[PDB]
């Protein structure tokens, strides 16, 4: 159970984004139904009043929390990967529009899932804003918690992969548009019962054999990290 508080741009807190520039759901409950429209931007997908301005090459940091800002972030049980996708805002997240900018599943060196490193990072993970056309975009941050993913939700609705999905409204002001955004995947629809990384037993299978769901990261993406950029306790 986890939610996005807001974003930072180049290490500068943009302030409380909840129902302002984040299409916030009412609570921190997971989505589990792979075919539901809730897979797009969670259960309350509507236009919110503001869009954070960035430029191509800026560092955009998402900040997650559990109950209050900079708390335990997410329960330690919730091992799993983190991805970030982008789509043109005009789409409203419908159609074949989502392009993957970032993927982190399991780091063999540190023996940590992306979620474990997100806790250590005070809920902060970043992407570098790609060189797409100037305009309005939705950035979709997705955590998959795998602690009950040995079962499929479609077969047993009390278990299944848990999806924590947040969509931020971002406006790209300056960009040279050197990497125009290609077509992407649909949410719902990219993930099915047979997609790799949706059904997995973290208790009995070694993390080193985990494969994150496709699509692969777009070659136009400029990277990202799971790492604290700012200290929320100074604001
Ligand atoms: C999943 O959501 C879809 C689309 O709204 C709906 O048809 C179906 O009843 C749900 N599946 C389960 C397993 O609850
Ligand atoms: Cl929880
Ligand atoms: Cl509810
Ligand atoms: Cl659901
Ligand atoms: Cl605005
Ligand atoms: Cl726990
Ligand atoms: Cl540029
Ligand atoms: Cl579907
Ligand atoms: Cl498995
Ligand atoms: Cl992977
Ligand atoms: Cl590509
Ligand atoms: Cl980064
Ligand atoms: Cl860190
Ligand atoms: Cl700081
Ligand atoms: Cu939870």
């Amino acid at each position: 159970h986890t939610l996005v508080w807001g974003v930072w741009v180049n290490g500068v807190d943009q302030g409380d984004g909840r129902n302002i520039y984040i299409r916030s759901p009412p609570n921190n409950n997971p989505v589990k139904n792979l075919t539901s429209p809730d897979m797009t931007c969670n259960v309350d997908n509507r236009v919110v009043p503001k869009s954070v301005p960035v430029n191509a090459g800026d560092t955009l940091t998402f900040e997650w929390y559990h109950n209050t800002r900079d708390d335990d972030i997410i329960a330690s049980s919730h091992h799993g990967p983190i991805a970030v996708y982008i789509a043109p805002a005009a789409s409203n997240g419908q159609g074949n529009v989502w392009v993957k900018l970032f993927e982190d599943a399991y780091n063999v060196t540190n023996s940590t899932w992306a979620v474990d490193r997100l806790i250590t990072a005070h809920g902060q993970h970043s992407v570098v804003v790609p060189h797409v056309a100037p305009g309005d975009y939705l950035f979709r941050a997705e955590i998959i918690a795998l602690h009950e993913a040995d079962s499929l939700y479609s077969q047993n609705p009390i278990r299944g992969a848990q999806f924590y999905i947040s969509c931020a409204q971002i406006t790209i002001n300056s960009s040279d548009d050197s990497t125009p955004l290609p077509a992407g995947v649909p949410f719902p629809g990219a993930y099915t019962d047979s997609t790799p990384g949706i059904q997995f037993n973290i208790y009995t299978t070694p993390a080193t054999s985990y494969v994150a769901p496709p699509p692969s990261v777009w070659s136009g993406a400029l990277g990202g990290s799971i790492a604290q950029v700012g200290d929320a306790s100074l604001e």
